[PDB]
């Protein structure tokens, strides 16, 4: 805890939070990310992928033409700066990233790039 | 246009109106739906989907619970006035229904059962 946080995509479209700091201290912060539910990952999967404010619309419009198989991300975009995969109900999955790629005074945005789902399933986030 | 309005679900999870008026005259009404985009239906797939404003909640659980292959909606649900079958993009699909089946101040909602999308697809409609 304090340099992880527990995030869910649920059936509905959401995601149980919208902001997320992270402490300076931490060198390392976790996400983990869980789908309540019961609908599968090809109608309804949900992944956490973290970019700048202004690099998320070109993530999500080029996660969204890569396809299911890609998990709606383009191989090594660079504007991503960390991504858990894509998951189904029941399945879970982490990402552990280096918090050094993160600058105090940037807006960042945590989304879903499954298409469609990232009009409600964003949230900022910002080193602090 | 006369007794008939055509109806767009984009890849944007949106519809293209958001109020349809009914008119009295009518002794039927034809909604014609079809879907702009690129997107398959198991990804966006879209239906349009009547019911009244009060039974829309339980028609969108239950849709939501029948599954894919049975298009998000309970199979011969009493509670849904008229409906297309779900559609991904460059399909096409129309309802006709008669205006016997509508009273005077009811009020009455359209929406897709695509799990997530009627949160923001959905309008209302009106006999006048
Ligand atoms: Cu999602
Ligand atoms: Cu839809």
């Amino acid at each position: 805890a304090e340099c992880s946080v527990d995030s869910q995509g649920n059936d509905q479209m959401q995601f149980n939070t919208n902001a997320i700091t992270v402490d300076k201290s931490c060198k390392q912060f976790t996400v983990n990310l869980s789908h309540p539910g019961n609908l599968p990952k090809n109608v309804m999967g949900h992944n956490w992928v973290l970019s700048t404010a202004a690099d998320m619309q070109g993530v999500v419009t080029d996660g969204m033409a890569s396809g299911l198989d890609k998990d709606y991300l383009k191989p090594d975009d660079s504007r991503v700066i960390a991504h858990t995969k894509l998951i189904g109900s029941g399945e879970k999955d982490s990402v552990t990233f280096d918090v050094s790629k993160l600058k105090e005074g940037e807006q960042y945005m945590f989304f879903c790039t499954f298409p469609g789902h990232s009009a409600l399933m964003k949230g900022t986030l910002t080193l602090k």
